[PDB]
């Protein structure tokens, strides 16, 4: 049922949203997969993440173009690291409005990547602060605090059984929480507790690196952030 244009991976989740994959070969790893989601909301398209690269998130737009033909109105990117932001350029070239954490636009420039237009910011509870995420649909954005990176964020997709963990969420056989170079290794488990807590409905949890899982990918990924501390 995955469908590939180019480079890229689609893999249509709900009726109104898919999931995006891209392969960066790394030394040492070998090829790697990273995921993000895009959303049908009505007349209009939202995407979660780029691809790690200009040219991949490019066929993400244009297979949007082909499949789903319908504008895309915004972005948002879920922290500054290449998988998540770079391909920023690809979606201002394309006239696509882009939203990040405040702090993943603040990072960006020493991270390598280019800011977002807009910035979001949040409440002491995590949540966006709404007038900073204008006319988002059912994208419901959520600061579940430092873990991963300090900027890390997370969306739930209102209306759907679907909530995206980006690289905060590892799958629920995970051996590790993977890339910590930039971790918060004190943090991390309260914060993987809390994206939990804030979409306490959502059975479809997605995430960067692994296939969709169930509610255990959060419990799993906290078991494992509790033995950093
Ligand atoms: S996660 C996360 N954050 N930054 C990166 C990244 C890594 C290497 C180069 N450019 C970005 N990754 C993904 C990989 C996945 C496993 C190893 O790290
Ligand atoms: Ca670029
Ligand atoms: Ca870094
Ligand atoms: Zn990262
Ligand atoms: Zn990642």
């Amino acid at each position: 049922g995955d469908q590939r244009f180019g480079d890229l991976v689609f893999r249509q989740l709900a009726p109104n949203v898919w999931q995006h994959t891209s392969y960066l070969d790394m030394p040492g790893f070998g090829a790697v997969a990273s995921n993000g989601l895009i959303v049908r909301d009505g007349g209009r398209v939202l995407v979660v993440d780029t691809a790690w690269t200009d040219d991949q998130t490019a066929q993400i737009l244009n297979w949007i173009k082909q499949e789903i033909n319908l504008p895309v109105a915004l972005a948002v990117v879920t922290h500054a690291h290449q998988d998540k932001m770079g391909g920023m350029d690809a979606l201002h070239a394309a006239g696509i409005a882009t939203y990040a954490n405040a702090l993943s636009n603040q990072l960006a420039p020493q991270e390598g990547m280019v800011a977002a237009q807009h910035s979001l910011t949040f409440a002491a509870n995590g949540w966006v602060e709404p007038a900073t995420a204008p006319n988002f649909g059912p994208l419901k954005v959520f600061y579940p605090g430092p873990g991963h990176t300090s900027d890390n964020i997370t969306v739930g997709i209102d209306g759907t059984d679907i909530a995206f963990g980006g690289c905060l969420i590892k799958d629920s056989k995970a051996k590790s929480l993977g890339n910590l170079g930039d971790a918060d290794t004190e943090h991390y488990a309260a914060s993987a507790r809390a994206f939990g807590a804030a979409f306490p409905k959502a059975s479809m949890i997605v995430m960067s690196h692994s296939a969709p899982d169930s509610r255990a990918a959060i419990t799993h990924t906290a078991r494992m952030a509790d033995k950093l501390r």
